[PDB]
């Protein structure tokens, strides 16, 4: 035993974005969402199912909690999606007043909740667990501000064991007036407890389902968290099934943060599709990950890569995959003091992701973060100047001097990766 994950689900997105997760978690393992159980003993893989999967007598379940300040998101999701007996009613910790897109209002309000949280936590995490991962968005409330507060809970509560956040920013228009606030103070509070953050945006993410998978439309949210459950389960599948090479979660960690505030991470997976990945080469999907294009965040560039991760998976060369880092550091800008043999981390996993015959997934920490941050900046700066929708941050708890406390320390961080960039 061990190697274990627990995953809570935080607010609206990170609730919606746990179906696709789950949903894809399920699949690789050849497990019915929906019966709990194996499809078959026959294909029943090789594996290491407990990675996310809890086996009880009855049959599998999600180690998960779907956590929100209210019930609607994840009630009509269970409904919509027939999710009812893997997203039991055991894992959700809800409420009923919401925290009306205020981060201060989610951190505040969720104090309520954190003595269940621990004792649902502590009562099914085995001892051996080896992190936690937390899905949310940071434009929102509860998943900003709850999301932003366990993040610190869990860190205070369990050291040793390591907190990983899988964290939406704002669109390139933020679709919440607030989120500049929002987004600020999560990621002022993930800098200072979060061992990994892992970043996303919807600009980036409708732009990859648009031109890479070429979808003629996008009704629901499913159609575009797919991408998010894609990276989650492809960055830990050599912690699931047999490979050449596998790593864990903090062996990532530590191959990615060069200085302890450089924590935060570009994703992006090649290819998008089965047809695509029977007609491709390892240094064409490397490429791929490497250009802006297939980055998960909207950026200006290839920006400069500090260090990154490439997960390979499936019917992977290994002879490519060793003899393509030199093209990789030849062709891909590095930060100046990146030297030409290092910046490159690799795991290689045997098992392809559903139907593809291969898949690379990238983990990039990147000087660009400066630019994405920087904008976030802007905006803030631009409500914060005028006194812009501060009066219910000070009534829950945030007063304008703290505010102002960790729009300093974000700029620190920024200021941090400019540096690096030269
Ligand atoms: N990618 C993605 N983004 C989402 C999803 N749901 C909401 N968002 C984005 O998340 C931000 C709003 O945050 P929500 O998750 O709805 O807010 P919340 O965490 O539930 O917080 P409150 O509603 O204020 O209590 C906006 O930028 C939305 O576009 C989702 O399922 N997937
Ligand atoms: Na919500
Ligand atoms: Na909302």
């Amino acid at each position: 035993p061990g190697r274990e994950i627990l995953v809570l689900h935080v607010g609206q997105g990170g609730n919606q974005i746990g179906y696709n997760f789950w949903k894809t978690i399920c699949e690789e393992h050849n497990i019915d969402i929906r019966s709990n159980q194996r499809k078959s003993v026959e294909e029943d893989k090789v594996d290491y199912k407990s990675v996310f999967l809890v086996e009880a007598p009855d049959g599998f379940h999600p180690r998960a909690l779907f956590i929100d300040l209210e019930p609607l998101a994840v009630e009509f999701l269970v409904k919509e999606m027939k999710l009812g007996s893997f997203f039991s009613e055991d894992l959700m910790v809800l409420s009923y007043s919401g925290a009306h897109n205020v981060w201060s209002i989610g951190y505040q309000t969720g104090k309520k909740l954190i003595p269940v949280i621990l004792e649902k936590i502590r009562d099914t995490m085995p001892e051996t667990l080896q992190g936690f991962l937390i899905i949310h968005t940071l434009g929102g409330g509860t998943g900003s501000g709850f999301g932003s507060l366990l993040t610190e809970t869990l860190k205070k509560e369990f050291p040793g064991k390591g907190v990983l956040n899988f964290s939406v920013l704002p669109s390139e228009v933020n679709d919440v007036t607030l989120a500049p606030y929002n987004t600020v103070l999560s990621l002022n509070h993930l800098s200072r407890f979060s061992d990994l953050v892992v970043l996303f945006d919807n600009t980036a993410l409708i732009r990859i389902v648009k031109d890479q998978l070429n979808y003629p439309v996008i009704k629901q949210f499913s159609d575009l968290n797919f991408l998010i459950g894609r990276v989650m389960a492809s960055i830990t599948a050599s912690l699931r099934f047999p490979g050449p090479l596998n790593m864990d979660l903090m062996e990532m960690a530590h191959n990615l943060v060069a200085l302890p505030e450089t924590k935060f991470i570009i994703p992006s997976v090649a290819p998008l599709t089965k047809e695509e990945s029977e007609m491709s080469t390892e240094l064409d999907l490397v490429e791929r990950c490497f250009d802006p294009t297939h980055y998960m965040v909207n950026c200006s560039g290839q920006g400069k890569t500090i260090s990154s991760v490439l997960m390979f998976r499936g019917n992977i060369a290994i002879e490519n995959a060793f003899s393509i880092m030199t093209d990789i550091k030849s062709n891909v800008a590095f930060a100046p003091g990146v030297h030409p043999d290092l910046g490159l981390k690799y795991g290689i996993c045997e098992s392809a992701p559903v139907d593809f015959d291969k898949e690379v997934t990238l983990l990039s920490n990147n000087t660009i973060i400066s630019e994405v941050f920087n904008r976030v900046l802007e905006r803030f700066d631009s409500l914060f100047n005028r006194d812009w929708y501060t009066s219910d941050y000070v009534n829950a708890g945030t007063s304008k001097s703290n505010l102002k406390e960790a729009r300093d320390n974000f700029d620190r961080i920024i200021k941090i990766y400019k540096e690096i960039e030269g």
